[PDB]
């Protein structure tokens, strides 16, 4: 007794199901990965600790 | 009435009664299997389905 629709706010998404619209037009691919948001990382220490 | 005749047309064939041609001559065997015809499949998925 879920009823899908609850499926639908409570479920994760799969990954198998997606649509790459590139620049105006949409094209079809089989792979996307890559998308990462990275950062660096800045480091102080002193003698205090 | 069957008519043997067309027993001869639209009646199957059984698999006793075979001639093996092997080369240039005939050769009496008892089996004979294998003479397949297979494929591979080549598949491919995108994500628009």
């Amino acid at each position: 007794a879920i009823t899908a629709d609850d499926i639908a706010v409570q479920y994760p998404i799969p990954t198998y199901r997606f649509i790459v619209t590139l620049g105006d037009e949409q094209v079809p691919f089989t792979s996307a990965s890559g998308l990462d948001i990275n950062f660096d990382t800045i480091e102080y220490r002193d003698g205090t600790g």
